[PDB]
């Protein structure tokens, strides 16, 4: 659509004044090409980055774009578990010297999934809400640990000033047949942390998800509905 910037094989939306969404895509046999979704935020004169594309070459064109219509530094980058579709581009990050940001577990697991660590681990408090001190110059982003469920160390990601949260893998659309890749999945939690995520960001009227396009909390919902059928 008009809203679907192309640049590098790689699409551009914005969502918002300040946050676009960047969209990447993998040729997997069986699979199709699938979209994989993530964020870029500017907060005054700098950028951040909520997750990687699939590849390396993928995420120097988001670095690539983010130079070309915003030409302002990349602070730093979150990213939300220990796949391909969130990490696949580590070292283009880290070639930018980009500070990057993982839950503690995500940078656990990363070496065995065949990642990179992010260079700085994020823990977080019984509540699911970050530690602060572990999360510095984080600026409008609120990150929370809703519990297992796609994986176990997925986090998501609310907008400060913005009708957006991130749920990354955990949420799919409100229209999705399924609850897409459940190979590492805690199928006993994950509606109780789908349900986790809609509470922690409850002012959220645009619900972004790596494998959707935005839509509605009706997303939450029809997650945690498909999520309570694998009990
Ligand atoms: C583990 C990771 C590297 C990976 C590889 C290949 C595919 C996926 C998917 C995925 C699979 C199917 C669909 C189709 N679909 C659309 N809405 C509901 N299902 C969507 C995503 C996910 C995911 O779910 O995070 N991770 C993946
Ligand atoms: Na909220
Ligand atoms: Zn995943
Ligand atoms: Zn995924």
């Amino acid at each position: 659509e008009t809203g679907d910037q192309r640049f590098g094989d790689l699409v551009f939306r914005q969502l918002a004044p300040n946050v676009w969404q960047h969209t990447s895509y993998l040729d997997m046999p069986g699979f199709g090409a699938v979209a994989s979704n993530g964020l870029i935020v500017r907060d005054g004169g700098r950028v951040l980055v909520v997750d990687t594309a699939w590849t390396d070459d993928q995420t120097a064109q988001i670095l690539n774009w983010i130079k070309q219509e915003i030409n302002l530094p990349v602070a730093l980058a979150v990213v939300t578990h220990a796949h391909q579709d969130k990490m696949g581009g580590m070292n283009a990050l880290h070639a930018a010297g980009i500070a990057t940001y993982a839950n503690a577990l995500s940078n656990q697991l990363a070496p065995q999934e065949g990642l990179v660590a992010a260079q700085h681990s994020l823990t977080f408090a019984a509540n699911g809400w970050v530690e602060p001190a572990t999360a510095p110059n984080f600026g409008p982003l609120k990150v929370f640990y809703p519990g297992p469920g796609h994986t176990s160390d997925n986090i998501t990601v609310g907008i400060d000033g913005t009708d957006i949260a991130f749920g990354g893998c955990l949420i799919k659309d409100s229209k999705a047949k399924s609850l897409g890749n459940l190979g590492d999945a805690d199928t006993e939690h994950y509606a109780a942390s789908a349900r986790a995520f809609g509470a922690a960001f409850p002012k959220a009227s645009m619900i972004v998800m790596s494998h959707s396009a935005p839509d509605s909390r009706a997303a939450i919902t029809h997650t945690a509905r498909m999520a309570d059928k694998l009990r």
